[PDB]
């Protein structure tokens, strides 16, 4: 064999898979279809992103990974129009036939700043720190076949001597060959049928300039600083800016909005369905008054799908090439970089030991596979919250219940990653987490609330029940389970700005 692993892809997740591999003694090739700069979705980042940034940075020794998990640090190192700035989230909600209102938002503000990742740049940076610590990358290349044998791997490409090897990492990313041969990918059982219009414009106005400022929104951050979300009952609008650092050089802004095909099937074009959108919702039209086209759109019919398994003897799908639900939430990131971060150790207890069974990699699967099945429940019952604002800002807080006991569990992990010094103790104490894949990590009093939360919100969609009655079963559940959680008074509804 000419080398140890080969990975597909080397977007984000394919590179610092390579990287760590590389570091960490593997011969690593890396191949692509496509090449270096592309443009890729996935800018938002979460807290849990950042922390699972650092603990791959940490556990295999890599500084330059953790760099990509902080705005300053971005543009220091990787270039100054490599990121935007985002201190929270934010979600104003909106209605067809009626005027939007300022106090229909909520906005969680973080505590640290985080990044809004122009991937061109993040992603060709990522491909160097690989290159740099003996990864081999080979790009614009065709694969003819991918051959999987008791023995090994065999890769064939056009114009090029086939490559061998003992395992292969499909980072691809939805454009995934191993999925579609080894037969895996499927729609069946999935809450979530959404589609998705994106692109990159020009002179996108902030949110403080054409709707609200600060004064009338009482909110504690400029949602020209987060990742808006405009919400409405057919679906929901992202505003990613890249041009609010004030360091930053980019002009850039990532547009994108998604629809439930339940409710609303787009019939015509990118630009034709964005333009009725602006009609619906003259507030979010506000942006686009004399905003213009960076690039293409590009319109994917469904982007949701699963798989029923993701490893084998001699193959492991990385979380987009097994599953994907929905940009909401950012959820995408979360699920890639822990999937890395369970994986790599155990190819390395592979490689080194010559020992290829599908048994050694059912911890990565189990997690994967938990995942994307949680992440289907979230996102399916918040798209059922857009209907009405007061149920969205009861909804909102089961996410953010979940999402800030996930982050300290993670923080936990680093913490005591960094004083240790201890890899194995790190590695056996993240597969030793209850609910792998779900939003708390560890906690059972959480989840309870959050499959008991996803009930009500099925219930509601399947029988048609009124938008008061769910949102007030949702405040009980949330009164009920308010102990357990974080002291952050999550129950009280007039605060929309949990700090
Ligand atoms: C519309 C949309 C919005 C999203 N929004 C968010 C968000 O807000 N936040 C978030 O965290 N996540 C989001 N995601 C998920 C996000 O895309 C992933 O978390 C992340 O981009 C995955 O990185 P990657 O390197 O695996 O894939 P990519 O960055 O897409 O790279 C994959 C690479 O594989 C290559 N490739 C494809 N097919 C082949 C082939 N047959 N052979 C060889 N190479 C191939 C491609 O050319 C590409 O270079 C979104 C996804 C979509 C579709
Ligand atoms: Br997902
Ligand atoms: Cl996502």
């Amino acid at each position: 064999n000419q080398y140890d692993v080969i990975i597909i892809g080397s977007g984000i997740a394919g590179a610092l898979t390579g990287a760590v591999l590389a570091k960490s003694g593997l011969n690593v090739l890396i191949l692509d279809s496509a090449q270096h700069p592309r443009f890729s979705v996935g800018e938002a980042a979460t807290p849990e992103s950042g922390f699972l940034l650092r603990l791959l940075s940490k556990r295999f020794d890599i500084p330059e990974i953790a760099y990509l998990s902080h705005p300053d640090k971005i543009i220091q190192h990787v270039g100054s129009s490599a990121c935007g700035i985002k201190l929270g989230f934010s979600f104003a909600w909106h209605q067809e036939n009626a005027p939007s209102s300022p106090d229909h938002l909520v906005a969680p503000p973080l505590k640290v700043p985080e990044a809004h990742l122009f991937r061109q740049d993040i992603d060709y940076f990522a491909l160097m720190i690989a290159l740099k610590h003996g990864a081999e990358s080979r790009q614009n290349i065709k694969i003819e076949s991918i051959s999987l044998n008791d023995d090994g791997v065999e890769v064939a490409l056009s114009n090029a001597a086939p490559v061998k090897a003992a395992f292969i990492i499909d980072a691809a990313a939805q454009g995934s060959p191993l999925s579609r041969q080894l037969g895996l990918r499927t729609t069946e059982g999935l809450a979530t049928d959404t589609c998705s219009f994106f692109t990159h414009m020009l002179n996108v106005k902030s949110y403080e300039d054409a709707l609200a400022p600060l004064s009338r929104t009482r909110s504690p951050i400029e949602l020209f600083k987060s990742t808006l979300h405009h919400i409405f009952e057919e679906g929901w609008l992202w505003v990613i800016p890249f041009n609010n650092h004030p360091q930053g050089t980019n002009q850039l802004c990532s547009i994108g909005f998604q629809f439930n095909n339940a409710k609303y099937r787009p019939t015509e074009a990118p630009e034709i369905e964005f333009r009725k959108l602006l009609k619906k919702y003259p507030a979010i039209g506000e942006h686009f008054k004399d905003a213009v086209n960076a690039r293409e759109w590009i319109y994917a019919p469904r982007i949701n799908y699963r798989s029923v398994q993701n490893v084998g003897d001699r193959f492991c799908l990385l979380p987009q090439a097994t599953g994907f639900i929905d940009p909401l939430f950012s959820r995408g990131l979360i699920t890639t970089f822990e999937s890395i971060l369970r994986l790599a150790p155990k190819v390395l207890d592979a490689a080194r030991s010559n020992r290829w069974q599908r048994e050694q990699f059912i911890e990565v699967e189990r997690h994967c596979l938990n995942a994307v099945a949680t992440n289907d429940q979230l996102v399916s019952c918040s798209y059922e919250a857009f209907s009405d604002f007061h149920l969205w800002n009861v909804w909102h807080r089961v996410w953010l219940s979940g999402s800030n006991l996930g982050s300290a569990f993670l923080q936990k992990l680093l913490h005591d990653l960094e004083h240790s010094g201890d890899a194995r103790q790190f590695d056996a104490a993240l597969e030793a987490v209850r609910f792998p894949g779900c939003l708390s990590l560890d906690s059972p009093a959480y989840e309870s609330l959050f499959r008991q939360s996803c009930q009500v919100m099925q219930q509601a969609r399947e029988q048609a029940r009124p938008v008061a009655e769910t949102a007030n079963a949702l405040h009980e559940l949330i009164k009920e389970h308010e102990a357990e959680l974080l002291p952050l008074g999550y129950s009280r509804i007039s605060n929309r700005f949990i700090l």
